[PDB]
């Protein structure tokens, strides 16, 4: 039971979900919030709903209603839903340049002031789009200076506490990266938040790998895994579906190609049509990528692996019927003594258009504490608990130590 | 290709985008397609060379695809990639190193390939200067080529050199070159980009 546990009350009649959009005119001078909520319990005529906008102290918008949407289909509308449609003058953008914050409430509450409760979260102005090729962000193209986290702790394994996020938010900025990589699962909630606050790209994940089948298509092209796996990426986006910081989602991880990831791509493209997709799995390019996420793959040199090759970045690109930008999903393994020719790829990205980055390989050392004959610790590894089958030292890929001291 | 050659012009464009020099150039471009469309050899119709890019290519172009699916059209002027072109055609582009130059830059032929939006082939109709002690860098060349499908290769600047036989106070010869005819204005040397000598014995 490795994250917390928790006791919420709430009212009979409630808040059961809402989210938020934002969609922006051509020079983003202006903008138009929305929300949309659903209710569950029952429904009352005397029902409203309150979305207000907040800038620090300062109300920037308010909209009430009362539930009942739009008429759908041949049968109707949804009556325990709403949304509502705040416009906003000059909105302040929202980027890992300047995470602008906005507060947005909801209120549940009846005709006549009584609120019968509320709910919450910060909303950041932001465009994420791909056009023409390019990743943009807001009107721009981005560069992504990432890296591949994990959730590590050599002392609490994976457990997770403000302090070691914050610690590493920290040094991730300090060292001029504007992208983290939720490898290789949904992440510890206080994250998303603190990305949105902090400033970071982030690219969320859902908690699919299936590394070791032969091949490793074997479950993912299972319509029987369909249904679990279903779960692990609609979830996910019910969830974090409302962080700015997001602004991409994976289909999970190592999982080679199978129908199933076709159609919970589809899936969320349709639920959420704000974010790319991406997933690598397959060879980097299928139908279920937005973007080419290649991993390990060279500048310069090609690694023509039968059945899924890796390209040159550089060559990738302009291969016939290609026009999607290239962001390396991991790139530059960090184990030890390493990290030789960081540059070539630097070079690169700033060289070419398409190319627009990466996410190193990886943060931290997958080290875990240890004491001797004394109380004396010590990094522990690979078989040091007497673990078998084991990988040894290949748990130790990061930039810096389980400790966060940096790797030079 | 096409005779049909403005280099001198300020701009380039100058007649090329003159509705005047419509007629004109008209002719050099369909004659040239009438007679010579029946020949297998000709695989690709050029609009002529450097000539800048004027309405007057897109027009003519437009007329070659009509009269003669069987083959593509090129024409480098104004920027290699210019919509009267079925190929990115430039000369001199660099494998590796990119030469932005206004208006008309020449990037790294590599890169050039996936600059949003593009997806024509990429055929230098110029590259590899022949020009004395030259062809350095050939294999760098060579080796794009093979690796990248889009890059399908090139054409050497030039064949022979455009030397021009002269004698001396005894009869016996030699090779002169621009302005060695008391020409001027002239340009000297640069007459002499071959990989073969103007009597057909190669260079190195």
């Amino acid at each position: 039971i490795f994250r917390d546990v928790s006791l919420l009350h709430k009212p009979t009649t409630q808040i059961s979900d809402f989210h938020v959009a934002t969609r922006f005119n051509d020079d983003f001078s202006r903008a138009v919030l929305e929300a949309e909520v659903q209710m569950c319990g029952e429904l009352r005529d005397y029902l409203r709903v309150t979305v207000s906008l907040w800038q620090g102290e300062t109300q920037v918008a308010s909209g009430t209603a009362p539930f009942g949407g739009e008429i759908i289909d041949e049968r109707g509308g949804y009556a325990d839903r709403v949304t509502l449609r705040l416009n906003v003058e000059n909105p302040k953008l929202w980027s890992a340049e300047i995470p602008n914050l906005y507060r947005a409430v909801v209120e549940l509450h009846t005709a006549d002031g009584t609120l019968i409760e509320a709910e919450a979260c910060d909303v950041g102005f932001r465009e994420v789009r791909i056009e023409n090729g390019l990743l943009l962000l807001n009107g721009k193209p981005l560069l992504i200076r990432g890296v591949n986290r994990h959730e590590h702790h050599p002392l609490h394994g994976q457990v997770m506490d403000e302090q070691t996020m914050v610690q590493d938010i920290l040094l991730m900025k300090q060292n001029n990266f504007n992208a983290v990589r939720c490898s290789h699962y949904p992440n510890h909630p206080l994250w998303y938040t603190l990305c949105d606050r902090y400033g970071l790209y982030v690219v969320d994940e859902a908690n699919i790998e299936t590394h070791g089948m032969v091949p490793m298509n074997r479950l993912t092209d299972d319509p029987r895994w369909l249904p679990a796996m279903s779960e692990r990426v609609t979830r996910m986006v019910q969830r974090d579906r409302n962080h700015p910081s997001v602004i991409i989602w994976s289909l999970g991880n190592e999982s080679g190609h199978g129908a199933n990831h076709d159609a919970l791509y589809r899936w969320i493209k349709s639920v959420d049509p704000s974010r790319p997709v991406q997933y690598e799995g397959g060879g980097a390019d299928t139908t279920a990528t937005d973007i080419i996420c290649p991993m390990y793959a060279r500048v310069d040199e090609d690694q023509p692996f039968p059945a899924v090759p890796k390209w040159s970045i550089k060559k990738w690109l302009s291969l016939p019927g290609e026009t999607r930008p290239l962001i390396l999903c991991e790139y530059a393994h960090a184990m030890g003594n390493s990290l030789g020719g960081f540059a070539k790829y630097w070079q690169a990205f700033r060289q070419y258009p398409r190319l627009q980055g990466g996410f190193v390989w990886d943060w931290v050392d997958q080290s875990l504490i240890k004491y001797d004959e004394n109380g004396n610790p010590w990094s522990a590894y690979g078989g040091d608990f007497g673990d078998t089958p084991n990988d040894r030292q290949f748990c130790m890929n990061g930039l810096v130590f389980a400790d966060r001291t940096p790797h030079p």
